[PDB]
This record gives C-alpha cells, sequence and structure tokens, in this order.
C-alpha cells in the first residue's frame, strides 16, 4: 500500500541493473541488438514499438491512475488522435462536453467528421442530457472534468454508469486535475488521457500526452497504434516528464493553496463579475467536485464586468502572471481563451465568453501573485 | 546557387540574433509569452503549433529536396499517418508499392483499411501496371525507391505524369535515397516522406519523420494535421535529427564506397544465390537509378543458397555488423527481414523471401565490414 | 521585495526576447557569431567564457542568495577547486571544518597541501577554538553548516566578524541548508559554495557546482579562473540544474517534514544510540540554528547501539531508502559515511564515527519512508 | 587489428547489456544504488567518480589514440589544469610553445606562475632550442603540432627523446590534427590533450576536453585529479562528443581537401602577402608534417598586405564563413586571432601578427567557400 508520492518516484523506476544509476537513463536510441534473429534483450527491439526510457515513464503513469497500462504520446493531441483512431471508426458517433479545450473540439469536428464519426457536445453535468445523447452508433463519452476553461464538473462515477449501460467507453481528460486529484478509473472509466505538458511534466518545458487503461486488450488496440502511427513521445521528452512527476504531489499541494487565495482576492473585486473555481461553495457541481477531487486545482478562471475590454487589459497588464497559452506549470500563466485556446471553438457551441480570462496559478510566493493581479485589475 | 553541403549546415541556421549562437538552441519550452493577446513574438505561441527548432529542422529539409514547405514529425511513421489523414477520407483508394516497409503495409492496410481507404499493392517499375491500377477513387501514388527492402526501382519521373494525368498525388518515400542522393520534387512528386530516424539523422539516436512538399497549400493541410493530431517531432529529437543532416554529404559518400566494396565481395561468393545493389547493371532498373541517383546507396539486399537457416546463421555470426532492425547509422546493421522488419508483411502481396539478409552498410573501415561478412558467410 | 519561490522561477528567467520561450532555451553551441571583430552579441563569445543559458542559472543563484555574481561549474569539487586556486597561492593557511564532506577534505589535504597550502580542521561550533587558530597567513576560514554528516552547526554571523577582523575570507558551504533554509551572504559570508549536485538540482540527475559572493571584484577575481581554469557547468546540466530550482521550496518544505517524522520514529527506538538533527532541542548548536535555519533540513545522522556490523545491516535492509552515495534528491537515501563518502577522511581529525548512519529523507509518502526504516532496524 | 573508423564507432560502445541498445544510453544520474555497503554494481558509485557514458568516451579516446587510459573534461582547459595540477608542484619548470592558443599561455602565465610553476616559451620547430631550454626543475614539455595560429610543426618523437633523457613528460596537444591525422603516443608522447570542442565533437555545440596517456599509474594520479578537482564531462556533453566522434574520419577527410583548394584560391592572390598550411611544401616543418601526419588539416592561417586594417575587413565581409572563436567544426570559422583567441598573448613572445587571419575551413560545398573568400578578400 505505497503511497502515491512514493509510486511517483519510485513507480517503474527501479535502480538500473547493469550499473544502479537510481535515475532511468535517457536511452536516446533508435534500435537494439538481438542474440539471434528475434533473441530480443529485455524485449526490445525498435524506438517506436518500446523504449526503455518511455516504459518507465508509461509505468510510472499506470501507477498512479491504478491503471494496468500506460502509453505515453507525442502530445496530448497524440493521444487523444491515437485514442480516437483505436476506439471509433467511420459511422460511429461520440459525446464530447459543450465546454472543453478547443484542439480537443477541433480533431473531432475538423478532423474525425471528415472521416465518418458523427457527434454531439453535452452538458456533461446534466445526467440526463447525456442519458438522452446516447445514439446506437455511440462508442465513447469524452468527459473534461473540471472542464477547460470554465472548471465545470461533471460526476465520473455517474457518467460511467450511463456509459456501460450503453456498450461504450468512458474517456476522462484528466489533464487538468492530474492522477493526484483525481483518479477516474477508480470510479469506473476506461480510459484516462493527459496531455502531460501540463501539471504532469511541471514546468512548461515538454509537449506530451499519455493514455492509461484499466483493460488490458484495451491497452493492447491502442499500443497497436501507438506502435502503427508511431505518434510517440522521444526518450529525452519522456524522461522530463518523469522527472517533473516526481515533484507533482509537492507542487499540486502548493498551486491548490495558491489558487485558493487568488480566489479569495477575486470574489468580491469591483471589477470582477464572476469567478469560477470548483472549491466555491456556489460553484455549479462543488458537491461533486469535493466526493471526486482531492482538492480543487491551481485554475482559475473569472469574467470582467467592463467585457471583452476589460479582459484583454487584464491579460496584457500582469507582470509576474505570462500572457501566454498552457497551464500547470511552476511559472503563472494567464491568457484569454476567447482569443487563444479557444479560438478554435468560437462560432460552436463551446464558445467561451469574450469577457473571461483563464488563470494557471503557479508556485510563486503568494503575496506576489495576488499584488499582481490586483494591479492588473485596477481600472 | 548554394551546394547540398552548405545548405545542410546553413539553411534555417543563421547564428542567434540576440546572442549569436552558431548552432540553433534547443527551445525545450512548451510556451511563448504573447506581447498583449495574440501580439506573438517571431510567430511562436505553442511548441506543438510550431517550435523554432523544429522550424529550422524543417526549414532544412525543404531546402534540402527543393520544397516549399518541411514538416517534422514524432517518427517515420507519424508522418506516413497525418499525410494519409490530410490528403484521403473514406471512399478513397491508395496504390503503394509490391515491395514496401512494413510499417506503411501496416498501416494502409491495418488501419487506413478499417477507416475506408481501399488500397492495392502494385509493381512500381512496372508503368503499365502502375496506370492501369488508378480507379476513379485514388488519391495518390505512394512509392519507394529504391524498395525496402529488395531495392526495386521506380521512375519517379514516369509515375509523376501518371499520377498527375489522373489528378492524383504523388507521394515518394525518398527514406533509402536521402535528398543527398535523389530528389524526388525535381521530378515532379508532390510530396517526398522520410523517417528522418534513418539517414538523416544518421546516428541511430533519434525516431522522427518528415514531409517535404512543393505545394504550400497542400504544406498548409498538412500543417493543420500535424498541430491538430499532434504528431509532432520534439525539439530535442529534431536538434539530433538537424545535427545528423549536417554530415549527410560524408558520410553518404563513404555509405556509398563501403556498400560498393560489399556488393564486390557478395557477387559470386558461393554461398551466395543473388546480390540486390542498385548499381549491379543486372539488376531491375539500373538505367533508371542511374538517371535519378547520384549514387546507389548504403543498402546491400542477398539471398542465401541454403535457404532461411543459412541467413539466420550468417544474421547471429556478423561481429561488426549489428543484428538489429533500422538502417541508415554510421554502424553497420543487418537483419532478417521476413522475420524482423517484414514479419508485417507475411502472408501478402509484400511478403519478402526468407532466404533474404537485408544489410545497412555503414561507415566503419570498409575491410572490416568485408572481413565481417566473410567469416560470417563461410557455412 | 519579491519572494523566494517567485525569484527561483523568474530571476534570471525573462521569457526569450526574440520568440517569448518561456522557459530559458539550452544553448547547446560551443561559439557565437560576432558583427565585425569583437562586435559581440548580446556580449557572448565563447561558451567556456559565458553560456547564455549558464548565464541564467548564475544570475538565479546570485538572487536566491542575495549575491552579486553566481558562478557556475561541472561539479561541486570544481566550484570549491576554482574557489582556492583564485583566492589563495603557496604559503598561505586555512582554516577548514573539523567535520565536512570528505571530498573537501581530500582536495585540501591531498591537493591543496602539495601546492603550499597549510591548514587546520577545528571545531567552528567553537568560536574560541576558530579565533585562536588564525594565523598571520590564514586567507580564509570555510564553514559547513550544517555539516556532512554529523550536522554540527556554526553561527556564520560570528565566525564572520572573527574571520573580517583577521582580513580573512568567510567561505560558507551551504550545499546542506540550500538558500531556501540559510543565507550566508545576508550574515557576513563572502562567498557561498554549493553542490548544486544536491538540493538546488534536487533530482539525483545532474552533477554541478556553484560560488555566489557579495563582492563584485572578488566575483571578476573567481570569473577570470572560471574561463582560464575551464571547469565550467555544460548548458544542459545549468538547464537541469535550473529546473530543479524552482522546486526547492516546495521540495525543502517536505524534506522538512519528512526528517521530523524521521527523527521522531528514530528518538528512543531500542537499536538507536544517538539521533543527530539540528531541530532537536538538545542537539549541540540548536539555538544557533533556530536563529539562522528557516527549518532543520531533510538530512538526519543516526548511531546504532550494535556498532558498525548494526549500522551495516541497516544500510543494507531498507528497501525505500536507496543506498548510495549523495543527498538532496526527491528519491531517500542512506549510506555509511566511514566506508562512503568518508572513507577519504579515515585516520584523519574529519574520521566519522563506524556505528553512524546518514539519511538523505526524500519527498515520498511520510508513513513508507517511517516504516521502511523501522523494518530495517528491526534486528 | 581493426581500423580507426571501426574503432571510432564501436571502441567503449558495445550494444547496452541489457537492452541491446546500440548507443551508449546517457547516464543522466548522480549516483548508484549499491548492493550492501561497497557492494558496487558495474564499478559505479557517484557520477563525478566515473559515469558510464564518460567512460564510453574515455574509452573510445583511449582506443583512438592507442592509449591505456582516456579522461574527459569540461573544457579543453580543465584538461590542461587538471594535468598540470597532476604533474607540477611549485618549484617546478614548463617548457612551452612559443605559437600556443592564448588559453592555453594565460592558463600557465596567469595562474600556474603565481603557484610557483616556472615556464619559459621556446620555438618546439627548433630541437637544440628546446634542449637548451630544459632545467634540472623542468617536469614536462609542452607542444602544439601544428601551433594555433601559425600551423607550425615539431617533430614529436624527437622532442619525446629530449623530454625523456632530462626524465620530463612530453605533453602534446593533438586538438588541430585529431587521432585521426596524428597519434602522438605512438611516437613516444606521455600524454595527449585534446579539446575536444573542436574537430572530436565536431559540431560547434559542445566545451569539453580529454587527456590520453600511456602509462596506467600516470592515468591513476591523472583519474585522482579528474575525482577530486571534479572537472568533468557531464553525460550529456560526453555523449554528444562521442557522437561527433563517430563521423571524424569523414569529416577529417573533408575538411582536408576544402582546405587544400582553399589554399589554392589563397596562394597568388595579390591582396594576400603569405598563406600558412602544413601541406605547402615551402612551409617550415613540412617534411616532419609528411612523416608524422595522415594530412595537413582543415586550418589555414594567411597574412593580408594591407596590414590590420585589411585583415579586419576580410574577417567582416564573410557570408558563409562565420565570423566567431572556435574551429573543427562542420561549419566555416573565421577569426583574427590578434584581436579575438589570442587577445591574451599581446605584449608576450606568443603574440600573433596583426595582418594574421585564421580560418577553420568547414565541410561546406568547396565552390561556396572559395566564393566568399574570394568576395571577402575583393579591397
Ligand atoms: C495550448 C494547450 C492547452 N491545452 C491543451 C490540452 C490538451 C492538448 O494537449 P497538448 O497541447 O497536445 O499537449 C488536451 N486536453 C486538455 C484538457 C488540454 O487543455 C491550453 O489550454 O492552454
Ligand atoms: C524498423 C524501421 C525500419 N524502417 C522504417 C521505415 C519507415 C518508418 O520510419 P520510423 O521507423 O517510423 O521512423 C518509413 N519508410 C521506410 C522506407 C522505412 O524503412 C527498417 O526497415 O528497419
Ligand atoms: C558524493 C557526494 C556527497 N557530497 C558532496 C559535497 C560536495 C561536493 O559536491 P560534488 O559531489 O562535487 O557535486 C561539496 N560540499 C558538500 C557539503 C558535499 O556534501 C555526499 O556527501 O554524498
Ligand atoms: C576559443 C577556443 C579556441 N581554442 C581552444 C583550444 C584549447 C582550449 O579548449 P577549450 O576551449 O577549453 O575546450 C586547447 N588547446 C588548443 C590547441 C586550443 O585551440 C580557439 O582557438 O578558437
Ligand atoms: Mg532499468
Ligand atoms: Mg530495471
Ligand atoms: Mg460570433
Ligand atoms: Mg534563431
Ligand atoms: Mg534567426
Ligand atoms: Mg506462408
Ligand atoms: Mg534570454
Ligand atoms: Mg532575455
Ligand atoms: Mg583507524
Ligand atoms: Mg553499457
Ligand atoms: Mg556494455
Ligand atoms: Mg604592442
Amino acid at each position: 500500500y505505497e503511497g502515491f508520492e512514493t509510486l511517483a518516484i519510485h513507480a517503474g523506476q527501479e535502480a538500473d541493473a547493469e550499473t544502479g544509476a537510481v535515475v532511468v537513463p535517457i536511452y536516446q536510441t533508435s534500435t537494439y541488438r538481438q542474440d539471434g534473429v528475434g533473441g530480443l534483450r529485455g524485449g526490445y527491439e525498435y524506438s517506436r514499438t518500446a523504449n526503455p526510457t518511455r516504459t518507465a515513464l508509461e509505468e510510472c503513469l499506470a501507477a498512479l491512475e491504478g491503471g494496468v497500462r500506460g502509453l505515453a504520446f507525442a502530445s496530448g493531441m497524440a493521444a487523444e488522435d491515437t485514442l480516437l483512431r483505436t476506439i471509433a471508426r467511420p459511422g460511429d458517433h461520440l459525446i464530447i462536453p459543450n465546454d472543453a479545450y478547443g484542439g480537443t473540439f477541433r480533431l473531432v469536428s475538423k478532423v474525425f467528421e471528415r472521416w465518418g464519426v458523427s457527434w454531439d457536445a453535452v452538458d456533461l453535468s446534466n445526467p440526463e442530457a447525456v442519458r438522452t445523447a446516447i445514439r446506437p452508433e455511440t462508442v465513447a463519452i469524452w468527459v473534461e472534468t473540471p472542464t477547460n476553461p470554465l472548471l465545470n464538473i461533471a460526476d465520473i462515477a455517474a457518467l460511467a454508469d450511463i456509459a456501460h449501460a450503453a456498450d461504450a467507453l468512458l474517456v476522462v481528460d484528466n489533464t487538468f486535475a492530474s492522477p493526484y486529484l483525481q483518479r477516474p478509473l477508480s470510479l469506473g472509466a476506461d480510459v484516462v488521457v493527459h496531455s502531460t505538458t501540463k501539471y504532469l511534466g511541471g514546468h512548461s518545458d515538454v509537449v506530451g500526452g499519455a493514455l492509461v487503461v484499466a483493460d488490458a486488450e484495451l491497452g493492447e488496440r491502442l499500443a497497436f497504434h501507438q506502435n502503427s502511427m508511431g505518434a510517440v513521445a522521444g526518450p529525452f521528452d519522456a524522461w522530463l516528464t518523469l522527472r517533473g512527476i516526481k515533484t507533482l504531489g509537492v507542487r499540486m499541494d502548493r498551486h491548490c493553496a495558491n489558487a485558493e487565495r487568488v480566489v479569495e482576492a477575486l470574489v468580491g473585486h469591483p471589477e470582477v463579475a464572476e469567478v469560477l473555481y470548483p472549491g466555491l461553495p456556489d460553484h455549479p457541481g462543488h458537491k461533486v467536485a469535493v466526493d471526486q477531487m482531492r482538492a480543487f486545482g491551481g485554475m482559475v478562471s473569472f469574467r470582467m464586468r467592463g467585457g471583452e475590454e476589460a479582459a484583454l487589459r487584464v491579460c496584457a497588464k500582469t507582470k509576474v502572471f505570462t500572457l501566454a497559452e498552457s497551464l500547470g506549470g511552476v511559472e503563472s500563466l494567464i491568457e484569454h481563451p476567447g482569443k487563444m485556446t479557444h479560438a478554435s471553438t468560437a462560432g460552436s457551441l463551446l464558445e467561451v465568453p469574450s469577457d473571461l480570462v483563464r488563470l494557471s496559478v503557479g508556485i510563486e510566493t503568494v503575496d506576489d501573485l495576488v499584488n499582481d493581479l490586483l494591479q492588473a485589475l485596477e481600472p
């Protein structure tokens, strides 16, 4: 019964057999010598197929999510693409969230639709809407919780039962929460998706993705697509992601504490119309968040009274929060989803409000973050 | 009119503006600060979308193939997958070679067929067979030349005219030849594919892929899929591939000279039934190779008189050639395609002979390579 | 008045000017293009002299210690060697601690003595002994606090006054405490030394050293030796050290909390004769530690009742603590100084007790660490 | 009797035992798990002491120079510093060249002199001057051949006999020639020094140094200083140096051929007063170069008729040759030693002529290099 922080450092990461090296080597190699034809050493043959550094990351992620198999990819989006290429085909249907990362929307609507996959965007916070959106062709329900960027909450255990009753898979994109705060497989999810670019790598310095599954056969079907389509994490990126994972617990603890302080500063600020944070008792889905999340995350969104004009001004004015896409780094980030990460959802059911600002609250000294926001908000 | 070796070192690789750093930095970053919302610095916003180290590799590859746009991917197979997802849809048809990398076959037959793409494998050395294989649904002709592993030759300029007459694209997988020996865009190809894992990286230490195109609009459609599906080369892998490219000319020169010597040792060896090398005057397609290749490459295949049993024994017995998948490294590699790279083609039109051995002749001292083969061949 | 955690992420680490890259690039370059002879771009000319990634690490370390200049080296020992080559010459004298890293002892006694530098080892916890050890030739007092491995405490401010009265420099090796817990320059130290291999890098994956100084002229004399002797941190190692520094605060917080719990488990364990931890009220120098350290660190040493035999058995029996040299990693480490890090002090005034075990308490889940020690201690 | 190119790829570089990885892993680790106290795995204990990636580079360099032991350092200058700290002490004397890298001069005159080592600069092309410069205190003769930047030649075998008759060591800095062109240990040198930054790494992207010795005991004394002073090559830099070494033969072949063409363009150019190249029959020491070098190198120096003013203009005007310090990269470099690499020798016996330009002729297409020089030379 090893604890999460122990697993993050040790799972998949036994000291090297030959040398005792305490950290997994970077196997910057394409290929592997065989002892006679098919005589694999340690099961390795070609780095696309499997690479020992990538195996370490895959085994660690499986341990942290409580799954049987992890698979690492070149980006979050490549994990999504390999997943959907594996579980869908022409004629199938997907339920996606009505608030989700714009790239997810873009991949489903602009690539998979052209390849014959139908879809509907549903309010996943409303289990009735999810149950009635099921079609005979539905292969999967795609869940983000909290959603990007509104931080809406979906009851994983409830939606798992709806998916399974329809013989569909439940996919949970656990990027925002991370395995430290939320463990979807433990609530009946079939697949967990991550952008490891975010909290897992933790340092805004490595683009990557991952899948973790409960079912070994689905894991083998995904692995066939990992090998065949080849959208793999390279060994050095996998190595940096794994290095980041070692501090996930201590980072997330501080992200959550700093975000709670930032929410206190935003609530009742006269220029702020609305604060979105799953820890606020009146946030939609707060009680679901309390039952399925250890803590409420580092992400905070808010709507400016003065509209788009005011939101764009705040974004430009921060001196510690950096105006950039992405999230989950040690460094604080700010963005305007409507013109940045979610420009790809303009005109759709997933369009974000133009008065919204999204924060990734970092692990900087909290007074510096609060003071930076307060000066940026001053009209 | 800069020469190839000059471009390989300089194209895309001006010294850094701020510091003068003569080598492109490794931009190990996920994201980029914007000067106000949408105020991109140098056009950068998020590493999946574009990363400055990956841009350098993409611009260099475009210069070497004479194309307008390069795109770098997580592997050769991911370049293939992004290409086919972009140019095909359900109902389309592909012509592929009757001798090709087993992964290419596997991606088309085991993934794209399930996604509604029909295909036929054709002898691309026979332009009549190619012309009659065109269907009204054909979107592309997929060419390897020389083929993996038989080293058969296809007349690029001839097949370009057949493709274009049918309003189809000509795709040339130029992995074996490299841009130093063969420039398909100059002969009317629409798309060049590479596994950069092979001769471009050159050191068996980085899995990667690339696409280069002549047409800027097709380049933008591919780039949309690079971003959306996210199967990108990470910056450190891109950086090592670019480092490898700097020595492509001098490496390939030596691969070709060492391969010619190895072919001399194999021809007439009493245990060798047949030697496959495009430089042999009686090799099928020799005259086409002379007109479209600067030299005939580092790859050599041969068939053992004593059958599969003899081929497997040679593979196990080399002490300088390493028994492993892959090719195009400085180090010599040997394999048995039937049980290794082309196990995925068993039972298909692309099945390889069980008595065949494939060599990637490296840049080691040639007498050591010849002597190693001669001892391995001795029964 | 930016806080420590803010500085650790931001100092020296403004977003890239050209691209906005939020993380400092890895300038894996030897040299830099000049605009006419001596026309340096951004002040760069040759990576040994200065490298932009190494400058970022050097500026960050200067900010965290409150110094004017940082300098990064190939290892802790190379920082020590460059320091001593700069400030000493034949005929000079050094005061060193009577308990110190064995490599420090080895460099002074086995290299600098042969090069004409005399030395004495003194109890730095006894300011009278330090004051009477001053000789007319004394150039520096070399302080570790806490000491490696007994964790003895030296009053930095007191020893600074003794050094300065003698026109000598006070050097503090702040490796064990890190800048998060202790800031020697603020108490009158002239030079801070680190093995960045330990808590600063934080992940047992990069050997490196650093110097930070208060006085810009001493900084320039050291920099002349950094350039001339060339024992520099390479850019990728500097980059990983800088990545590690971003989480120093959150890591050290957890190291200190886990170490306090481990000390509770060891105190009164029937096999344990003595527990060494600066936070124990009866530890020698506890009151000095309270006034100069924010918290008492991740290191814990203890002496077994059953002697050397019992200590060696504990070292071999841990399953979560890894038996290895080094310290300050996220992963827990255990060692026997007498036969490992301090074999080099056997027979000297710095000989360690043979019944002593040294712990680097990591950031694993604390119950797993306590349970691992308790099973290892059971006879 | 394996050949040089074979050794460069294979020596020290057997495929990984556990996984078969064909390329040496990057052991980005500080420490190594022991099986009981002192139970080393594969002989590893701490990365400063030894690191498996650095061991591979050290073993490869030993094979290429024909020595018993290689040692890798953080820079060329750090290799020099560790060497001199090992073999000299206060009161000793060194003979150095009268034309040498300015950093070598700076380390000896500005650091080791202050530490009690006397020195004289001698014309090493004149064995009589070398023999009469020997003092009873002389511990070593330090040889560059060809010299930096005049490319003067020293007869290694002759100077070895002079050194050995005096019970002194012969040190040869073989940076410019590389082990591919010249093997000083085979001619009686005791120590070979390299800046691996130059031709060995080969890509202007990794600062590093090395020592190789014939005598295992001197190797152990040097290794004690490598460990104790800690000026080690880090594993990723060692790995890139080793990657570079794989193409040394093919690169140097092309450097030598391109340099011979550049010399033809410079000889008789009306603006050029003198061309310095060891392959010119009238170059001082040409016959010695023919007997001890396989070929005459990539470096070319020349003196402008129009003095310093003309030399500085040429340096600024090249568009393919990059104006920067350093040499031995695939990319062509140009500099003015008097104001750049050898500003540190101004006012000494090693002062370089102010009308001199130094070229590192790269492996770009030769016509582009010749045409670039011809336009830069045009007044
Ligand atoms: C610019 C990127 C942001 N997000 C990405 C993202 C991805 C896609 O992950 P890669 O970017 O492909 O690693 C997947 N799933 C979720 C919930 C995400 O937010 C961002 O919002 O700021
Ligand atoms: C094990 C791999 C071998 N080949 C690969 C390959 C690829 C696929 O490239 P990635 O392996 O995805 O970079 C694409 N195109 C060609 C003509 C190829 O040979 C091999 O044969 O030995
Ligand atoms: C094996 C190394 C251990 N220590 C090292 C050390 C260094 C030397 O630092 P590099 O090892 O050269 O980075 C300097 N200063 C202190 C207080 C140290 O403890 C160890 O104890 O376990
Ligand atoms: C800027 C550096 C140049 N040279 C360096 C050098 C070194 C010193 O090697 P690191 O620079 O410490 O790796 C040692 N030995 C020789 C014959 C050298 O030329 C240069 O000349 O352009
Ligand atoms: Mg392992
Ligand atoms: Mg293992
Ligand atoms: Mg609208
Ligand atoms: Mg640039
Ligand atoms: Mg530029
Ligand atoms: Mg059959
Ligand atoms: Mg910068
Ligand atoms: Mg800057
Ligand atoms: Mg004793
Ligand atoms: Mg090995
Ligand atoms: Mg081995
Ligand atoms: Mg003068």
